[PDB]
C-alpha cells in the first residue's frame, strides 16, 4: 500500500472536477510504478472518457505534459518505471514546451 499526491498544473486541473491537488492511495502491493498510478488515475479519476485523450495518448503521458517526480524531471527517475514511495508528488504540467 502506497500513498502519494498528484497535481494536475497548466490547466489539467479542468477534466479533473477543476481539482488540482489530489491524494491517493495506491492499494497494490510494492513495487507500484508510476506507470501503474498512470494506468490508476485514468481508470478512476476521468470522470467524463472524452477527456481521456487529453491525459494519454497511445496509452502514454500525452504529448505536451511535463511529469515531475518530487520536483523532478522523470526522465531521472524512470519515468513510468520510477517505484513509488510514501509520500511521493507527481505533478503533470501541460505546456507547449511540454515533452
Ligand atoms: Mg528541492
Ligand atoms: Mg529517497
Amino acid at each position: 500500500m502506497v500513498n502519494v499526491k498528484v497535481e494536475f498544473l497548466g490547466g489539467l486541473d479542468a477534466i479533473f472536477g477543476k481539482q488540482r491537488v489530489h491524494k491517493i492511495k495506491m492499494d497494490k502491493e510494492d513495487p507500484v510504478t508510476v506507470g501503474d498510478l498512470i494506468d490508476h488515475i485514468v481508470s478512476t479519476m476521468i470522470n467524463n472518457p472524452n477527456d481521456v485523450s487529453i491525459f494519454i495518448e497511445d496509452d502514454s503521458i500525452r504529448p505536451g505534459i511535463i511529469t515531475l517526480i518530487n520536483d523532478t524531471d522523470w526522465e531521472l527517475e524512470g519515468e513510468k518505471d520510477y517505484i513509488l514511495e510514501d509520500g511521493d508528488i507527481i505533478s503533470f504540467t501541460s505546456t507547449l514546451h511540454g515533452g
